[PDB]
């Protein structure tokens, strides 16, 4: 027997199998989809003594480099909506004589939830399958939690791991220190950017002399600059695997099984309320079958959504809208925690060209001399700004006085047609993702009679954020208009808007870990509660209403969760 | 150092490297793009591979595989399309100067006389003479990795004198022709693994050839109505299809130690130009060496016996202009060491539906008419036991269909009659998926001299390849072509369905088929030819080139079948001279 | 209303077209506009009342 | 620079009271739209500068 199995093959499963294999265990890992993003390096390009590693970004191959705006339809062919609700509209113009619906008669279409109701969807909330999961196209933005001075503030970002603040404190300290390395986040990556420069440093000049003032600084990204400035390297689950693959003693440690789903797992009883064990993963082999896994320890690292699927679907030993109960894990799916986003886009004011041209600000001859090159290679261009200049990488803090996470860059996630008529050095994009209080009736539960492509039960979501939720909301869409256009002015068809909810996908609060038994799944280590060896990950775990970017965060609980992993079963 | 150099590393040029190393050649490929679509199959001889599990230990990671194949998109077939146009990079894009009125009048802006400059916008494509669709992917597997995988042949008339043809004359004798002909096409299909049987089990498929042969075997003009060959097969779960591309051809250099050893894949790598012993127009001349650069975080010259561009219709003319600079601001490359290069392009006009099925049919097929149909009958009873209110008795996951009309003369365009994983507008929202149908009809253009693929000496492209543009005008007698096709093609349509919404007859845009041809067109009249009918570039006794650019006749049917033909038959003479 | 020239990719072929050098000649355009000083959507309404038969009324 | 602020100003205000209308979201119009063009046939004390007097007598 493996002495960890792992089902999922993101960022925090692929955490997992590299703390647990440096540790000397052996490790099994699943995943659902197919290996489809490679690089390759040498043992300890793609020919000789070179190594393939999946789960690598996609953005990184050179024609993202150079096009970036194609990247949107990489990231919308990686997207698989969970739950989508059937209608009936009436097509009225139809050739008579064709197939129909009818009042009496709907379609029954593949894919779509019967069960769920439009109004309490999360309607943009999606799952990418593959070696990686999400991370083979996500954006790499990992700022920290807030927490706030006083450890019984009414509200925080970063959970709560102790009673005792002081070790809290410290424990997340070097938490989010070793995670920072795990995923490599850097503040500098693009300190020779003149657009990152000139809204950092406009934004915070004109922000000092506002009655409040605000604090801009660097988004911290997960990727590196390359030798050839051109290029970045954006991190994802290569990464980490890495060694498992380049040294020969990891790699006879660690099993990835691509295109395998893991079903369920079987427990040794189905008595609520007793302790209890895993006693085999049950895995499909889905390319052309059931076979047990067995290990002294398992963990499901599947995503929010479908993490809680695969233990649902476990409580099944082995009125059309029933739903499965889990008593097993009672607070399964409940508390769930979602970001509304208010986007817009900006064209720079005219005005700040001349500041391209002559920046007040000392220690910037390195742009003095881009934009003198430039301007005298392209006299005619108006833009003074290079051509290949890096956008901006820009962040506000979460405060509790302006309790958002605010973003002022430029994402490959774009949401409507490129502005064909706009210079794209002149754009920049702002997104402020707002928080949710978790509530008990906030639901994620999974249908008995209706399942999934790959034959999982259908996740129906039962969300309504509270008052306090949209009063903050309005807040955050004043904020952003207010932020915006004191550099430039609403880009047409990217005027200011709330999106989709589930957009973010920022998804949290479904296996939800803390120090309150009673309304989470698991404890502090993502121990599920009455079971020996079962542990979660990802963002499903978190059981605060955040508004930053989790996934730096769930990587310091993959990293707790395996700890107690290595001294147990180890 | 090596026997042939390989620009390209899509299916013509993987043909070159597979015929190649099979012959004990040793073969070099540069390919611009990366490896980005991968899978994986056991490596013969290492001591790991008969236990092995994809992507572990011995197994070999083999690129150019159809990223059709994963199963996300087996099961979201609609989600595709937007990896086609994830891949697709257009060629030649107008400039243009729109004023915006809504813009905050604070904001920077465009004016009359300051029009923002776009990088890898044409300053010199006069957007009515352009192709405005035609695109190129740049990875391994150039388009093998997302194409839809129809070949069939090109017509060849009765008549070897008659005045059009799809197929190409490869001899001025008529019977060694077809002789010649009949090789290579058993040839290219078994290498790309042609089959026209991967769909017979789909009620879709069958009830919408079977209606139509049963329509048209009634009129008065009699037209066949046969599946669409396919480079695919289906697997041992009939849930899914594994299509093919450049993975089956370059499998064996992968997995094969001895073969592995005679083939280097440089990824990440231009072929900026080749160099030629000299440059004087006339003579007879020979590639020094090929300068390729490293575009991954340099320059190096790569000698071989014998060299082989197969960069695609566009790329492949893009590298031999670039080639004649050694080592007014409109002004293109000019190209006299190869006249020829870039004229007489061709590309094929399309016209496109989709309808929905009339409900007529799904009497049809609850209760299909023909005898021995059992097999339909079961999986018709199974759905609608499990579905007994869906108003729709076809199965879920029921196959599309895949139907063709092969060309004739009497009617001288290509038909499909199919789904097609590159959608155009929004997918429907409202109509079930099963009860539609899509129709893509694909006309030819004659070759004339006057149309061509020029070179910007000023303007390059991202790769800092010289900028390509279109100077194209189809004839007189390909417009009224292209009229009888759209007429055709409704009357073909509405036999058994009416129109979908948003999908109502309509041409698509100059260059969509991404058939372009004709670029480096290759036949018997050297006088109007870059190359002889075993693809060598006049004047050069080691140059080669392949690819659709090769193909020097207007044809409507896809042209990928043939241009390895042409692949296997440059190969064979590479082989006999050189290995 | 200035004057334009765009091209329309998907016309049928065999169809009455503009070319670069053959424009469409669309009487009542105003060859002379340069678009980005327009006031492009100043408009009249000619008829007894002139404008105030449809004006929203704020004086 | 008055535009600016004007835009801001109306952001400030319409969220008082109610969230953007999905379609209707923050936006300047075509030049023109307005009807309010003026100034055509000026009329004032300054002759030089003036098309009319202040009783609109055409100079
Ligand atoms: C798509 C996306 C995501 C993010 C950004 C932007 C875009 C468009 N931006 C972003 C994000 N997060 C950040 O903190 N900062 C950024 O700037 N994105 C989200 C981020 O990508 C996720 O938070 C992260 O991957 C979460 O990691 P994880 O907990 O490992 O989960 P994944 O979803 O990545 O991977 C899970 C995994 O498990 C597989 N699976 C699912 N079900 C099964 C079953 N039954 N068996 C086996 N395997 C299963 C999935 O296929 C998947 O690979
Ligand atoms: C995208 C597309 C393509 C086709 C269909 C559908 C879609 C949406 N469907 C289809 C086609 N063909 C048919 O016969 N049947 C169908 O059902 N499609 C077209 C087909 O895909 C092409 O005909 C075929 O790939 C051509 O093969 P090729 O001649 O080998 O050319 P490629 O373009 O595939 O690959 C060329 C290759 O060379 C590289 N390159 C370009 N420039 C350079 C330089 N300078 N140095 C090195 N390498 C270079 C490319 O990046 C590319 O990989
Ligand atoms: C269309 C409209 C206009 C107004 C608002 C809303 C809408 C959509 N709302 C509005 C406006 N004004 C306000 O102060 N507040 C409101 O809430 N609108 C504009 C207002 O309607 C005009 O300012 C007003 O009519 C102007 O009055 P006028 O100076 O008398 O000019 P008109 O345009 O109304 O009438 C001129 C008139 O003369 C005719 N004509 C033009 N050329 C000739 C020649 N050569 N020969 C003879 N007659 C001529 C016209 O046809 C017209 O009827
Ligand atoms: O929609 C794109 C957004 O998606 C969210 O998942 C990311 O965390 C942001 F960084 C990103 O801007
Ligand atoms: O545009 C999609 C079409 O493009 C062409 O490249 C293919 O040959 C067709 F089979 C396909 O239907
Ligand atoms: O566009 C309608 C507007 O146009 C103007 O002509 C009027 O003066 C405004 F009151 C009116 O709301
Ligand atoms: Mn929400
Ligand atoms: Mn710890
Ligand atoms: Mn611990
Ligand atoms: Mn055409």
């Amino acid at each position: 027997p493996y002495d960890v199995f792992i089902a999922g093959s993101g960022p925090i499963g692929a955490t997992f199998a590299k703390l647990c294999v440096d540790a000397n265990l052996r490790v099994c890992m699943v995943e659902i989809g197919a290996a489809d993003s490679f690089t390759s390096k040498p043992m300890k390009q793609f020919g000789p003594g070179q190594v393939p590693i999946p789960g690598y970004h996609k953005k990184n191959e050179i024609e993202y480099q150079k096009d970036i705006d194609r990247f949107v339809n990489v990231i919308k062919g990686a997207l698989s909506t969970c739950s989508i609700p059937t209608s009936n509209n009436h097509i009225a113009t139809l050739d008579p004589s064709v197939v129909s619906n009818s009042l009496d008669k709907p379609f029954i279409s593949l894919g779509k939830n019967p069960a769920q109701n439009p109004f309490v969807n999360l309607g943009a909330e999606a799952v990418t399958r593959g070696v990686g999961g999400m991370s083979t196209h996500w954006t790499c933005a990992t700022p920290e939690f807030f927490a706030p001075a006083d450890f019984n503030a009414p509200h925080r970002e970063r959970p709560k791991l102790s009673t005792d603040a002081a070790e809290d404190a410290r424990i997340w300290k070097d938490l989010y220190a070793q995670a920072k390395e795990i995923i490599g986040t850097s503040t500098t990556e693009f300190d020779h950017s003149i657009r990152h420069n000139l809204v950092l440093r406009k934004y915070n000049d004109i922000f000092q002399k506002e009655n409040v003032i605000r604090e801009f600084s660097p988004l911290p990204l997960a990727c590196h600059r390359l030798t050839d400035p051109d290029y970045v390297e954006w991190h994802a689950t290569d990464r980490i695997l890495e060694e498992l693959f380049t040294d020969p003693v990891k790699r006879g440690r660690f099993t990835l099984l691509t295109n395998h789903r893991c079903t369920k797992l079987v427990f040794k009883h189905y008595r609520p309320g007793e302790e209890n064990e895993v006693d085999y993963a049950l895995v499909e082999d889905l390319l052309p079958s059931v076979k047990k896994i067995y290990a002294r320890s398992y963990v499901v690292a599947c995503g929010a959504v479908a993490t809680a699927q695969v233990l649902a679907n476990s409580h099944i030993p082995p009125e059309r809208d029933a739903t499965i109960p889990t008593p097993l894990m009672p607070m399964l799916g409940k508390y769930i925690t979602e970001q509304p986003m208010t986007f817009c886009q900006v064209v720079l004011d005219s005005s700040l060209m001349e500041v391209v041209r002559n920046p007040p600000w000392p220690g910037l001859d390195w742009w003095k001399e881009k934009v003198a090159r430039h301007v005298e290679a392209f006299p005619n261009d108006p833009i003074p700004i290079p051509f290949r200049d890096p956008e901006p990488q820009v962040t506000i803090k979460f405060t509790e006085e302006h309790p958002w996470h605010v973003q002022i860059h430029r994402d490959a996630f774009s949401y409507g047609a490129v502005a064909e008529n706009m210079d794209t050095r002149v754009i920049v994009d702002y997104r402020f993702f707002g928080y949710t209080e978790p509530q008990e009736a906030n639901e994620l539960v999974f249908q008995q009679h209706y399942r999934d492509a790959y034959d999982m039960p259908q996740p129906t979501f039962k969300f309504t954020m509270s008052q306090d939720d949209r009063a903050r909301a309005r807040r955050m869409m004043d904020d952003m208009c207010n932020i915006a256009l004191k550099i430039g002015g609403y880009l047409p068809g990217s005027e200011p808007q709330f999106m989709t909810p589930g957009l973010a996908l920022h998804l949290a609060g479904t296996t939800r870990c803390g120090l309150d038994t009673q309304k989470t799944v698991g404890n502090t280590h993502c121990k599920v509660h009455n079971f020996n060896n079962l542990y979660v990950g990802g963002n499903g775990v978190i059981e605060t209403g955040f508004a930053a970017n989790p996934t730096l965060t769930s990587i310091c609980y993959a990293i707790r969760a395996s700890n107690d992993i290595i001294a147990k079963f180890g």
